């Protein structure tokens, strides 16, 4: 299914969407990705929209 991430940071803001088998799939790559970019914030995830987010 598409997941989308929020991304919230502090530098870095937007939106990106994965194709994941399940969610637990696309947090660890939303998760890896946001690693990357240097953001280090928390975390929600909403099963109804499929729609994780990370704020700093």
């Amino acid at each position: 299914g598409q997941y989308k991430l929020i991304l919230n940071g502090k530098t870095l803001k937007g939106e990106t969407t994965t194709e994941a088998v399940d969610a637990a799939t696309a947090e660890k790559m939303f998760k890896q990705y946001a690693n990357d970019n240097g953001v280090d914030g928390e975390w929600t995830y909403d099963d109804a929209t499929k729609t994780f987010t990370v704020t700093e």
